[PDB]
This record gives structure tokens, sequence and C-alpha cells, in this order.
């Protein structure tokens, strides 16, 4: 015997549907067993616009057993009362009013803590009243109802509150009066000509029934649906990226990354959209092929990964991507350390060095020990009496760190001193008979030495 209620509810798509939420139970004898609530059956569906059915059921100490159901809306786009024009409006003191109480005051009712609701939408009007709207195309009415609180001294206020669809009751209140808080209507209007709004007069008349349809609105089920994307995300993130190449692993995370923010457009085509891009850049993913051998054409920097790794012969890319520290001797070329994403330290104090560029895309080269690079990068013939020579030194950057050119006499007295730039040019003409050194002084954040060159005249 026991009396279980609930009422329409409705959400926007932002969020989270309670499907308990406004249930209660009671039984005379039980007591209040809101708690033994069960949900019996539901069309819901998490993450969806629509208007959804959920049945409830509940038994009691004597296993008697009492159900009931509602609908929970899940909308989209909304359009207040107030922005609308009615068809007809009827009231039985003063005027109807868009966005204010009937006395002109702002529309205000009473929350069930007892604090009162300022309301910026709504229709105020005043019993008896009958308003018409057009309702054709939406979905669902939602209104908060009470009296208003102009009227809070008045102590005869007293009204009842119903909805009508195409001149069917759909929802009421009971006797609304000063001391009652607010009521929530939800009503489906699907496929509907007209929503009636009636405010009746209940007891002693009219007198002082200021009633507001306070947030009076239509809303409407979505048209987007950001669940398949929602899908697609969680599919991508759960693929492990290390089966894949460094780029098409990028080119998923960079889809990932889209995706979520696409969520937040509530906009088919842009969800869509990156819907189909992410699907795409998963279909493109390439697997890694750890076996590949890496060309490493310095064989002072081979020794050195094999020395690292302590094996002999050919270099893989799994071998690069093992290497966390690596001590260089003897190198001139780092061509080969590009396929070492995983290295964070790089000791290579007094080796031959003049080009960084091949560390460049390393992201986690925390720690680069480069000084004191001595680079014999050989001799230069003069042509139309003058030498021309490269004085390029490149950083991670690809910036040119060189700073000085010295050119020295075979006694070791300097001849030239000028700032490097990317290239020199010496005269010879008015040179001495004999061998010149020109020394390129570089220096950079953890990066320094000499690059040597000879000319003989
Ligand atoms: C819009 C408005 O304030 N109308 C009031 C009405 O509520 C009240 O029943 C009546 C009592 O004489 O006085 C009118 O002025
Ligand atoms: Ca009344």
């Amino acid at each position: 015997k026991p009396i279980i209620k609930g009422e329409n509810l409705a959400y926007s798509m932002d969020e989270k549907v309670d499907l308990m939420k406004g249930i209660t139970a009671t039984d005379i004898e039980d007591g209040n067993i809101t708690s033994k609530v069960q949900i019996k059956s539901s069309d819901f569906v998490e993450g969806k616009s629509g208007i959804f059915t959920v049945v409830y059921s509940v038994t009691d100490s004597d296993g008697l057993t009492s159900e009931c159901s509602r609908t929970i809306a899940v909308t989209d786009k909304e359009t207040q009362l107030s922005d609308l024009n009615w068809k007809s409006a009827t009231i039985g003191s003063g005027s109807v009013r868009k966005d204010r109480a009937v006395s002109g005051n702002q529309i205000r009712l009473l929350n069930e803590d007892n604090s009162v609701e300022t309301f910026a939408k709504g229709i105020g009007t005043h019993s008896y009243s009958e308003i018409v709207y057009n309702s054709e195309g939406y979905d669902i009415f939602d209104t908060w109802v009470g009296i208003d609180r102009h009227v809070a001294d008045k102590k005869v206020s007293s009204v009842k509150f119903k909805v009508y669809v195409d001149g069917e009751l759909k929802a009421e209140t009971d006797v609304m009066r000063i001391d009652t808080p607010k009521k929530r209507l939800v009503v489906d209007v699907r496929n509907s000509k007209e929503i009636k709004l009636v405010v009746d007069v209940a007891d002693n008349g009219n007198n002082w029934d200021h009633a507001d349809w306070a947030d009076a609105k239509f809303r409407n089920l979505a048209e987007y649906d950001a669940s398949e994307l929602n899908k697609a995300i969680e599919e991508a993130k759960k693929l492990d990226l290390n089966n894949y190449t460094e780029e098409s692993s990028e080119a998923l995370k960079n889809a990932i990354s889209k995706g979520e923010e696409a969520l937040l457009s509530k906009d088919k085509e842009t969800i869509n959209s990156a819907l189909e891009e992410l699907n795409k850049e998963m279909n493109s993913l390439v697997k890694v092929d750890l076996n590949a051998v890496i060309n490493i054409p310095d064989k002072y920097l081979l020794k050195s990964i094999q020395n690292q790794l302590n094996k002999t012969g050919d270099i893989t890319l799994g071998d690069m991507y093992s290497l966390t520290t690596l001590t260089l001797s003897g190198v001139e070329d780092l061509t080969g350390l590009e396929n070492a994403k995983n290295l964070e330290t790089l000791n290579m104090d007094y080796n031959e060095v003049k080009d960084l560029r091949p560390l460049s895309k390393l992201k986690k080269l925390n720690t680069l020990n480069a000084q004191e690079q001595f680079i014999a990068a050989g001799e230069l013939k003069p042509s139309n009496g003058k030498v021309i020579g490269d004085s390029k030194v490149y950083n991670r950057e690809g910036k040119n760190v060189a700073k000085t050119i010295r050119v020295v006499d075979k006694n070791g007295n300097t001849i030239l001193e000028q700032d490097a730039k990317d290239e020199f040019t010496i005269n010879t003409k008015d040179l001495s008979s004999g061998l010149y050194g020109v020394h390129v002084l570089f220096e950079d954040e953890g990066f320094s030495g000499v690059m040597f060159y000879l000319f003989n005249v």
C-alpha cells in the first residue's frame, strides 16, 4: 500500500541527470522508504537528447508493491515565452507583463528554503488568466509558478496553475498561497498547436492573486549529438602510441585534442568534422619498426653508441630509443642521433662537432655538454686573389653561434681579427708567402670551440 511519487523533469545538455531526483516513497506502516525505491525500467541513455521515460517500483515490509512513471527531458535550445507574442491573453486585474510581475516589480517567487528567488524572465499575470501561445515546433514547456512576492503581506492570495495543450489538461498545481514554495511544471508539447496557461482563482476570488510563470520557456531537443565523437576519443586513447611512428602518433594526439575541443562547440558540423578527422588519423597510424637499421656515417659516433649499448654491428631504431645517456669520443658528425628520441644527457665535450642540428628535435635533451670542440675544417684554396670560407657553426636552433674570426701567420701573430658572420673573405694578394691559420671561435649555452682552416700563400 506504499505511495510512490515523481514528476516530470528537464535538464540541459550540460547537466548530469539524476534518475532519482524528486522521487519519494512513503508507507503508513513502513514510514519513509525513498531509499528503497528502484528503477523498474527506462529508455534513458546518457549523452543523448530526448524525452526519456523511467518507471520506479517500491516494495514495503509486507511485500506490497507500488509503481510510478515520469519523464526526464534532456534538451538544448530554449525559447522564453516572454520573447514571443501570445495569440491571446486575459487577466483579472492589471495587464499581463513580459519579464515583470503584474505590479511592474521584478518577478519574485518563494524558494523551498524560504529565501526569495528574483527572476530576469517570465510572465507576470493575475487570476483569472488564460494566455495562449503558438506551440508549434517545440518539444517541452518548462516553468516555475507561484504567488508573486509583491503581495507577501496580503494574506489572502491563492491560485491554481494549469497547463492545457491543444485544449487538454496536461499539468497543474494544487492551490498555491503566499507561503507555498515555487513549483515546477514540465510538459510535453511535441506536435502541438497551442499551449494555454491558466491561473485560476482558488479561494477569496481573485483578490491579490498576483501570479508568475517564472522562466516560462520552451526547450527543444538537441540538433547535434556528441556520442559518436566521445566514443572515438575513448577508442583513440586506448591505443599504445609506442606501437606507431612518432609522426603518425603525433597526428593522432592532435586529432584527439581537437576532438575534446569540438565537444565544447555543441555544434553538429564541428563535432562531425572532428570525428571524421579523428577516424582518419586512427586509420593513418603507421606501425613502428624498431628493428630498422639507422644510418650512422660517423664511425666514432657508431663506436660510441655501440659501447653505450654493449653491442657490435648495426644500430637499430629500437637501440636508439633505449639511449637516455650517451658519451661521445672522436665524433665530427651527429647524423643518426635524430633517432635518439629519449636522449636526456649527451656528454660530448672535446669532440669535433660544428653542427648540433641533428639534435634539434630531441625533446628530452636537458643536459648537453658540448664545450671545447676542435673542428679541423681543412684547406681553403685561393681563387681570384682571395680565400672565402664558411664560418657557420650551428646550435640546435640552427643559429650561427660563431663569434670571432682570427687569422694567424706562421709565427703565431694575429694579422686579422673580425666579428664572425656566415662567411669570411681574406685578401691573399698582400700576404707574405707561407701558411696561415683561420680560427673561428664560437660559444653558446653548453657549446663552444674552434673551427680551424689552413691556407697556403
Ligand atoms: C494589479 C493589482 O495590483 N491589482 C490589485 C488586485 O490584486 C487587488 O485584488 C485589488 C484590491 O482592490 O487591487 C488591485 O489594484
Ligand atoms: Ca484567490
